[PDB]
């Protein structure tokens, strides 16, 4: 109760920037995520115990794959975190709760391959998931690893509270299908264009919770560019060997997952800035202005993608 974490003075202070690298460190990653819970809800949120417990099974429970791994898990909960802590009082008690967590858990026990990998590859889970497929995964070991002895870190929670925060996780995971990302931005762009957008509309508040899991997730380039081109690197070695996978099927991969046009990298980053990242920052700006930061900082990276293409700096 009287236990707070604390970290060193440089993480004290840069944890509270969007652009924060949790560093490669990975022991101190629960300690950064408990400071995070803490600072974001309270100390009174979750038993230390059980949170350390839950904690510790998520971890365990992420692959040792080159992107989709751990450090990912607590990289795209510090973006919430720092969204939340910007954002005080547009949020309930059991959001920031549930939306820390969801962070965590969004990418449980991925392998480090697509929807589409695994609809090709005709994996059991396509089988029982038919959109959505990883996602709903995520959601079901989420799930699982709640009701492990010792793991209920929302016991204290009424049965409907209890509910009601599955539902924020469940609906904040499956937000995280890039493939859901366009339409959910375009019917965000007309609400807030046409004045209709209400955050006492519980499926605006779902879009908008949508929106956010999407930047947080797509948050390596909203980091300084060390970090922005670091982490290309292990993206690309995911779809690389993804793309691997897709000739062994017999099918040529789309370019973005094929090795053999490294070269054509650059140009890549560039389609995704302008059609995925810049748009998400620019609406979750209009939407939450206190966010600008992770929109300046994705335009700089464009920028510093430009320079590669240019020849005026090499990845
Ligand atoms: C969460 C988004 C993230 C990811 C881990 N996976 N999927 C795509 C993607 C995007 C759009 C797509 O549509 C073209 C797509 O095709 C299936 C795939 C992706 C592509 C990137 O660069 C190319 C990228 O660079 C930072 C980051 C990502
Ligand atoms: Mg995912
Ligand atoms: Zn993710």
């Amino acid at each position: 109760g009287l236990m707070q974490f604390t970290l060193p003075v440089r993480l004290c202070k840069e944890i509270e920037l969007f652009h924060f690298d949790i560093g490669p460190f990975e022991n101190m990653w629960p300690g950064i995520f408990v400071y995070m819970v803490h600072r974001s809800c309270g100390t009174s949120c979750f038993e230390l115990e059980k949170l350390c417990r839950f904690i510790m099974s998520v971890k365990k429970n992420y692959r040792r794959v080159p992107y989709h791994n751990w450090k990912h898990a607590v990289t795209v909960a510090h973006c919430m975190y720092a969204i939340l802590q910007n954002n005080h009082t547009l949020f309930t008690d059991l959001e920031r709760k549930g939306l820390l967590i969801a962070c965590l858990c969004h990418d449980l026990d991925h392998r480090g391959f697509s929807n589409s990998y695994l609809q090709k590859f005709d994996h059991p889970l396509a089988a029982l998931y038919s959109t959505s497929t990883m996602e709903q995964h995520h959601f079901s070991q989420t799930v699982s690893i709640l009701q492990l002895e010792g793991h209920n870190i929302f016991s204290t929670l009424s049965s409907s509270e209890y509910e009601q925060v599955l539902e924020i996780i469940r609906k904040a995971i499956i937000a995280t299908d890039l493939a859901l990302y366009f339409g959910n931005r375009k019917q965000l762009e007309e609400m807030y264009q046409t004045g209709s957008l209400n955050l006492n509309n519980q499926s605006h508040r779902d879009r908008v919770i949508g929106l956010m899991m999407t930047a947080c997730d797509l948050c390596s380039v909203t980091k300084l560019w060390p970090v922005t081109k670091l982490t290309a690197n292990d993206i690309y070695a995911e779809f690389w060997a993804e793309g691997d996978e897709m000739k062994k099927l017999g099918i040529q991969p789309i370019p973005m997952m094929d090795r053999d046009k490294k070269d054509e990298v650059p140009q890549g980053q560039l389609g995704f800035y302008n059609a995925v990242a810049i748009p998400c920052y620019t609406t979750l700006t209009q939407i939450l202005p206190p966010t600008e930061p992770l929109l300046k900082a994705c335009r700089d990276n464009l920028s510093q993608w430009e320079k590669v293409i240019r020849g005026e700096e090499t990845a």
